[PDB]
């Protein structure tokens, strides 16, 4: 596994800056079909992040990809302006947001000092996997799309003489995330929900935020915490779901697989070693490959339904990663081992069958692990 050959792994430079831009950047990762037709499945999502430096304006702009925003690092205002609607909110880290394609949006950073990092998946509505952004704000750098327009057109619609609104799409030179002022932050935020307040809702809700919850696995080495299509309903368009692990330095969360559920997974903080059970590479008789990496910040793995996987922390940091389940709706987490997992629902006599050793052989081996989910790694 010379790690550009595992079709699985995307790193962090493979994610493509979509413009040049001072205050932040946007970077996109290629369609996920553009080295291997094994992610065939997953061919119409896309996933990018946005990144905002501490006092910074994201022009509006629309996409023509229905996305979840998931804000991984800091704080930032997100405005979004329908036909004849108006909301903003005021983001948090951990917060959720389903927005609508289609949907024109500016994005604020007020802090001084955090920059505001969110994690996107999109899903296109266009040709397969294919997801752009229309800049309707801009002139020259951005290019707004109002340029598109000949003059006659463009006077006649905005009933101005042609050389001002000519002139009014020529003088934004700067490009599409520049610095705001701190009248402008307040000016612009404030009309902002805080945590959320959706409204008492119908199109665009506010944002969810799973944090503060108990988590749905749990042990004193990791923590699994997702919302799914099943909960909130915002999701359910896309069937998709948006998971939350953490593994604590020196942990491991245990083998397990997804019944049904393909997970885009980016990492946010630290470092670890995977291992995953492939059939595929490997394989008349199936034979697993066993594909392993290394993944590290702004890091992508694919990990397709049904295939084994352990991730191990590495260093000194806890290793935590948010991931987008694609197919999410009945999707099932299986472990492999620990003190609950899927051989607790399989009979004595299916084990000695299975493993070719007495029945209370294999059950005294399985029960070692007194601890479930997330466990100590090798050292
Ligand atoms: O589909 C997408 C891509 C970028 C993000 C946005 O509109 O900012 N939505
Ligand atoms: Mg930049």
């Amino acid at each position: 596994q010379q790690e550009s050959n595992v079709p699985y792994l995307f790193k962090v430079v493979r994610f493509k800056s979509r413009f040049r831009a001072s205050h932040g950047d946007f970077r996109i990762l290629p369609k996920f079909v553009q080295r291997s037709q094994l992610l065939r499945g997953i061919e119409k999502f896309r996933v990018s992040v946005i990144e905002l430096e501490p006092q910074s304006f994201m022009l509006p702009h629309h996409c023509d990809g229905e996305a979840i925003f998931v804000v991984v690092k800091g704080q930032g205002v997100i405005v979004i302006a329908e036909q004849d609607k108006n909301n903003s909110f005021n983001l948090q880290k951990g917060d959720v947001l389903r927005l609508h394609g289609g949907s024109t949006i500016f994005l604020l950073n007020a802090d001084a000092n955090e920059k505001f990092k969110v994690y996107v998946l999109a899903k296109s509505v266009n040709a397969p996997g294919e997801v752009q952004e229309y800049f309707s704000a801009g002139g020259q750098n951005p290019e707004s799309f109002y340029r598109a327009f000949v003059v006659d057109i463009l006077e006649s619609a905005f009933n101005v003489k042609r050389d001002k609104i000519e002139r009014l799409f020529s003088q934004q030179k700067a490009g599409a995330i520049i610095s705001a002022s701190g009248a402008q932050a307040a000016a612009k935020a404030g009309h902002a929900s805080a945590a959320g307040g959706a409204a008492a809702a119908a199109r665009v809700a506010g944002p969810f935020n799973l944090m503060k919850e108990v988590p749905e696995f749990g042990s004193a080495f990791g923590q699994f915490q997702e919302a799914a299509p099943q909960r909130h309903v915002q999701l359910r368009d896309l069937d998709a779901a948006v998971a939350f692990m953490n593994i604590n330095s020196g942990g491991m969360v245990l083998p397990y697989y997804n019944s049904r559920s393909t997970r885009v997974v980016a990492v946010v903080e630290g470092n670890a070693r995977f291992e995953m059970a492939c059939p595929h590479l490997g394989a008349a008789v199936v034979h697993y490959a066993k594909v392993r990496g290394n993944l590290n910040v702004g890091d992508v793995l694919v990990i397709p339904a049904g295939h084994p996987i352990t991730f191990v922390a590495v260093a000194g940091s806890d290793f935590r990663v948010v991931g987008f389940g694609i197919d999410a709706e009945h999707n099932k987490k299986n472990f492999l081992a620990g003190k609950q997992n899927i051989w607790r629902n399989i009979d004595r006599e299916a084990k000695e069958l299975s493993f070719d050793m007495p029945g209370a052989e294999v059950e005294e081996i399985f029960a070692k692990q007194i601890l479930s989910y997330f466990v100590a790694g090798p050292a």
